[PDB]
């Protein structure tokens, strides 16, 4: 089973909430091991470490490396190249990666509970859909009141490509199941979405009991001195 | 590589729509073989060919037909194999699972900040709390079924509770605003093992995204 | 005044509920010579299985025989042919049965309760109407919430032929009585119809306490 090589974009959580930028490069298909080297056309500070190999399907040797300190050329839009040189290979390889232009930003929505889950009076669910963004990386975090809930209380699917209406775009969903006492008190829950193309990399939306399928809409308008020598 | 066999349950859409159901026990190994099945029922198994992938070995398979009525009634199957390249030939088994639960389906009306753009509106189906992870999701427009290349459904993950183990799945459909205004109607069907009539349906239109009573008060004082 | 034969169609109930299918060819006419014979065209799994000499009309007793497992050729388009030769009239006479064509899908409506009925606060009444379908074969089922209701709480008529322009279509109705306490509470109800021409074999319709919107606008001086 012949060798192959691939490059990987830096992780999303390490660019929005993180300071360091671990960029990596790997190599699969090897026989047992080697004494490989790696190359990167930017090298001013090349502290490239490798780490030990790992085993693959039916036994196969995979090896990789990493490169730190990469956030500013990534966001400015520089370029990076990788190549391998090891005994069980004839000629070196080649792969590059670049920060993707031609992007879009998500349209976040937050939906109220259905009407039938309000009568069973145990738990209710809140859906958070993000839609139509060009690179496929995204985050979702929930807040309760104004404090963040722990990650083990909700369920987030993966990003998938949606049917075509022009450019190719993606989508993702999530649900939170919350106690039906706090809904009828009047607490508020919020949903945050983090994407590469948004202005400050985060946005949020908020819902409570009095906003959404409310069966009730009051408004009072008071206009005080309507005939009153307006200058 | 390693010699290894599996079995597979019959697929769900063939147990639900079109009654010809199959059953499969494969084999993965050798860098000629025959298989035996324990309930005969006469119309015994065909054996087709060895495709090869996963940087391992060429792998042979086998298929037994006609497994609707014994599978639903609870009959355990076991398909044991035979090869030269094994030490003593392998064996596995499969059953129909019990202690199941059924899902509850929700169709959610579109959000209000989307009707203002006049492009397309989006509908959202949700199914929650069912014990085996097999499910089907089909959309409609009135009575006409829609082709599968028009919408998007996700996988079925596991939802984080404490009592039992349950699962969930979502799906979205985007229709045109001119047809939404006109009064047309759309549905989201869900098929599962545990339902007594194999399907359930929910329905929506441009009404019921309207509130029940409005109170406006203008005070000129 | 003829010792007769019969040929029929498979029953819609278990054709839709999945687990089997059948066909039936009976021989009537007398409680006499029992050289009852039958012969079918294919051999789908097993051949014919014959029962008792059944008691029938005032001395014209009858027999029957039934071919199992005819689901997939029926839904594919087989054109079956019965034959039978008994000695008390030694003519083997044949009859043809095939799956029909030019089907039409029904449309289902569920109508809310009248206003005089709800003011008495005794019970309510729902009504499920099905209209405009080409083969004369239907099923009705009433749910509640998500659980099925038993088949004795409600009533359904037969199926008649509506007169219209050229095209022959049919219609059925059925009604359900319900206490006013749970209709006042909010527990929902549903109606299901099963038909040969529907793509997923069923359609559902729910109802729940279609009320219009109120607009109160007030000006104060
Ligand atoms: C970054 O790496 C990519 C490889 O992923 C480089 O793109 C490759 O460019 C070469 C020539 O510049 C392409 O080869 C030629 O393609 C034409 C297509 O018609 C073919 O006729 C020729 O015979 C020859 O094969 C190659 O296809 C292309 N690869 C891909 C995936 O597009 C790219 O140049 C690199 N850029 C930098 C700045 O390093
Ligand atoms: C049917 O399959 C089950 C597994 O699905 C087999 O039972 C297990 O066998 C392994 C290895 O022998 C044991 O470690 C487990 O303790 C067994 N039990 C369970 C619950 O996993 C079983 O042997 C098979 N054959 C039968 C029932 O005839």
């Amino acid at each position: 089973c012949h060798p192959r090589l691939s490059l990987h974009r830096p992780a999303l959580e390490d660019l929005l909430l993180g300071s360091e930028a671990n960029l990596t490069c790997t190599l699969t298909g090897l026989r047992d091991a080697s004494g490989a080297t790696f190359t990167w056309t930017p090298s001013s500070g090349k502290s490239a470490v490798q780490g030990p190999p790992e085993r693959d399907l039916c036994g196969c040797y995979s090896v990789s490396s990493v490169l730190p300190g990469c956030a500013q050329p990534w966001n400015h839009g520089e370029t990076f190249t990788c190549t391998a040189a090891h005994p069980e290979l004839k000629t070196p390889l080649t792969a590059n990666i670049t920060k993707s232009g031609n992007t879009f930003r998500p349209e976040v929505h937050l939906l109220p509970p259905p009407s039938e889950e309000l009568a069973l009076n145990e738990l209710v669910t809140l859906t958070c859909l993000a839609r139509g963004f060009s690179p496929k990386d995204v985050l979702v975090r929930w807040l309760q009141g104004s404090q963040e809930l722990p990650r083990e209380k909700y369920l987030t699917w993966a990003s998938r490509q949606e049917p075509s209406q022009g450019t190719t775009t993606y989508a993702v969903t999530s649900i939170l199941r919350v106690a039906a006492e706090d809904w009828k008190k009047g607490e508020t829950f919020s949903c945050m979405v983090g994407h590469e193309a948004l202005p400050l990399a985060f946005t949020q939306k908020t819902i409570d009991r009095l906003a959404g399928k409310p069966t009730h809409i009051n408004v009072s308008v008071v206009m005080a001195e309507a005939d009153g020598t307006c200058y």
